[PDB]
């Protein structure tokens, strides 16, 4: 339940808060329109994560879900976080490669399904069913990764070489980090429970900070965010 | 409760899933920007419906609401579905006639009110009050239908004849199908309960598949989605 | 609990409904694209508020929250209202000064955090924690007010003098009214409880009608909404 993992929740809260402040201050020295958008998007991501990590730390974002004949602690606040932060991260990537509206909607929509079905799975009372939702959510994730490689990368090359290289790195970072989430879910408290909640929380914290703060540091330090 | 109607929920799940896959594959042979948008929007609709129909089939999207001195089974997942799919359908229509941002916001906003108030009515514990919400939701629906005829049709004519004819058909399809929803709600388990949940579920399934898959088939088979 | 304050909820419901109808009818005599947007945005605000005020009046938007060792009545419907109406009001201001996408996203995002954290605070079971959320929400509000003065006003001056003057008035109206909300929350039933729910409801009603209907009357009566 909500106790051993408190340290990872506290560290997550602190790291997201610090990241938000760093991006906020760093963005003060920016007036370029396009550069503005990237800062706005990128700073909102850890700001949201900060509030949800704090909600979990304080116990608000935690609930008990019956399944497997047991009362299992489930941090639902994560999904509220991801619901808004994952599409924002996708928007950063899309804006970078100047994706068309159609592809953006496809990505945001698939992302919404990924998080929504993940939440349904996390709160499902029938054990076996939890994995059905996991599969559907994973399929949505694969769709997103597909678009990022066969509907994005190809266009990034048709853009400025500075944009292409920054997109390629952020793209690779996204694919590696995002793909780890379903694995942690599958092995953790929400899934088969091979890994305890304490360790599951630690894993998500490392992933979240990297996917948000790490991702943001790479993007906001790049010249790709400016139109030159 | 959740049993007799299982067959309609299973059929709905299957039909939405098949529709989503068909649109997904069909869209692979498309590269045109504007055509892209229509495929993205139209494929997301049954994809979302698929997840919610499955949630109902598995029992997750079902809840018990006390009213009329009874414990009434209410499938709340429908509203989660409609909250996102109805405005997407409206966006398809709006994009088709190249509606201005102002009208799109008006439609999306009215739609949000329609579904939101429908949900409030569906979960209201005071019988007589349920119909007050039904009336407000219906008023919002009438607003939407009004705009589609006196704020859309008139412009579709000012566009390409291919767009005008496809819009006219989809418009007519929308008006006929959407108008049936409040009637089913009024006579079904959420309303006066003249029709049993089993039959109510069947009716919504026929309406949903037609309004989503049927609607999509007409749109995506049209040349109106391309700019020529 | 839900009784003495019924009159303020009924008055709020009536005033929001009347405002919505007035804006609806007034907007009929408009065809200008940009003018359209302002009417669509501005009419949706009181329309949404109307539904939520009615939900509170009927008892649906009310819930009991345990804290301070007591069962405290909390009208959660307010946050559902504000979640959608505050960013819409910000959009009116942003459209007026032709703000760039980056700033709009920053405002909408900060607003989402403001309302979200306010809701978390309103439903928190640990008394002292409620004020932590209040502080975070207030910080988000201050960010919004900052942008409206150092990221908006400066640009409004670079626009038509009619737009600048209307923005300045609406800006001032927004800053004064919005700043009162955290104070009412802090002194009312959601906070330290120095003011009874009855009076708290009255205060929010006066603020809401002014910030929505009053704000709208000023905007929609202005020539600033037209491009000339
Ligand atoms: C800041 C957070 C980030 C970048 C979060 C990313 C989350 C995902 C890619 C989550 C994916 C999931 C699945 C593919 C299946 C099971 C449910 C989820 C939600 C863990
Ligand atoms: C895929 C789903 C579609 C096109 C659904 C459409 C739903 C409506 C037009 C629903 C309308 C309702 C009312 C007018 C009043 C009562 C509540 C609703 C939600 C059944
Ligand atoms: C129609 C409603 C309007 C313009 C509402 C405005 C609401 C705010 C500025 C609310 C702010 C809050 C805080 C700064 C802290 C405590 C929580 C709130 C939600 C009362």
């Amino acid at each position: 339940t909500g106790r051993p993992e408190w340290i990872w929740l506290a560290l997550g809260t602190a790291l997201m808060g610090l990241g938000t402040l760093y991006f906020l201050v760093k963005g003060m020295g920016v007036s370029d329109p396009d550069a503005k958008k990237f800062y706005a998007i990128t700073t909102l991501v850890p700001a949201i994560a900060f509030t949800m990590y704090l909600s979990m730390l304080l116990g608000y974002g935690l609930t008990m879900v019956p399944f497997g004949g047991e009362q299992n602690p489930i941090y639902w606040a994560r999904y509220a976080d991801w619901l808004f932060t994952t599409p924002l991260l996708l928007l950063d990537l899309a804006l970078l490669v100047d994706a068309d509206q159609g592809t953006i909607l496809a990505l945001v929509g698939a992302d919404g399904i990924m998080i929504g079905t993940g939440l349904v799975g996390a709160l499902t009372k029938v054990y076996s069913y939890r994995f059905v939702w996991w599969a559907i959510s994973t399929a949505a994730m694969l769709y997103i990764l597909y678009v990022l490689f066969f509907g994005f990368t190809s266009k990034a090359e048709s853009m400025r070489p500075e944009v292409a290289s920054t997109f390629k790195v952020l793209r690779n970072v996204t694919v590696v980090l995002w793909s780890a989430y379903p694995v942690v879910w599958l092995i953790g408290s929400e899934g088969a429970g091979i890994v305890p909640l304490n360790i599951e929380t630690l894993l998500f914290m490392v992933l979240d900070v990297s996917a948000k703060v790490g991702f943001g540091l790479i993007l906001l330090r790049s010249r790709a965010i400016f139109g030159e």
